[PDB]
């Protein structure tokens, strides 16, 4: 019962519109003895799919989804800074909203002892810096929306361009869950949420 009591604290604090959130949220879970690292790979994911599948049922509104969830970001962002050779480029495209899931892999990779760098949003002259070197092994795209799907494939072209396709680009986000198969007309090497798939197939360890 306790693990569902913690994380439906994480998310009544989240979702309440009282201010200070995180601030109490971590006092209490430190109090509580939980330490950080479960605070950070454990519990935000579970309490952010918990707050998914309360909007589901529309039992939250969009506003109470946007608040919890930035909250948690905010919780996470801090958390990672307290706790801390293949180097991937981990990509939010433009307008991407969905952004918890990416910090989520990033930490999950760099515990598994691949270097991530997160990028928001680059430009054609932004990736050209880190392509026209052999200084990432591969680039890593998280895709939350349909109407990101087109912007996800120009970001495949434009990293293929920049390297004559010998880049390796994995693709996840929410979309890969329900329609993976939308996105296999991007061209990336690799669609999917497993990061031991992604780990293997481009050799990361
Ligand atoms: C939270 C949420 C949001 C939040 C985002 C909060 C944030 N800052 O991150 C907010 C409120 C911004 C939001 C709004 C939108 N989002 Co929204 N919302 C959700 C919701 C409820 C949960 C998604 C979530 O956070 N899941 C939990 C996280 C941790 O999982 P994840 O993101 O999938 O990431 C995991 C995996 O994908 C994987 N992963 C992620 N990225 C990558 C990358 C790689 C390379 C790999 C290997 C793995 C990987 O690891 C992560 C951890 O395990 C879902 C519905 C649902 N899923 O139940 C939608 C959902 C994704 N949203 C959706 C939509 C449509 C939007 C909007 C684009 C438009 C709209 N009409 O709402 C807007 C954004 C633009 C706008 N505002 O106009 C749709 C997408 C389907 C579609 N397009 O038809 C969904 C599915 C809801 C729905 N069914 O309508 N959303
Ligand atoms: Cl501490
Ligand atoms: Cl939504
Ligand atoms: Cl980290």
């Amino acid at each position: 019962s306790l693990q569902t009591v913690l994380v439906n604290r994480m998310v009544e604090l989240a979702t309440g519109p009282e201010l200070g959130a995180m601030d109490l949220l971590f006092d209490e879970f430190r109090a509580a003895h939980v330490p950080v690292e479960e605070m950070a790979t454990h519990y935000i994911p579970e309490a952010a799919r918990q707050i998914g599948a309360a909007w589901d049922s529309d039992r939250i509104g969009f506003a109470q989804v946007t608040i919890a969830i930035s909250r948690l970001q905010e919780l996470l962002h801090a958390l990672q800074t307290l706790v801390t050779g293949a180097t991937v480029l981990l990509i939010v495209p433009p307008g991407e909203q969905h952004t918890l899931g990416a910090l989520i892999v990033a930490m999950e990779l760099r515990r598994r002892g691949v270097s991530v760098r997160i990028v928001f949003a680059p430009g054609l002259s932004d990736l050209s810096r880190l392509m026209a070197t052999t200084r990432f092994d591969a680039a890593l795209i998280t895709v939350g929306s349909m109407d990101r799907v087109e912007i996800c494939a120009k970001l495949v072209k434009t990293l293929s361009s920049l390297t004559k396709g010998r880049m390796r680009v994995a693709i996840g986000g929410a979309i890969v869950s329900q329609r993976a198969e939308a996105l296999a007309r991007t061209g990336a090497d690799l669609v999917t949420n497993d990061l031991s798939l992604v780990i293997s197939e481009f050799s990361l360890v």
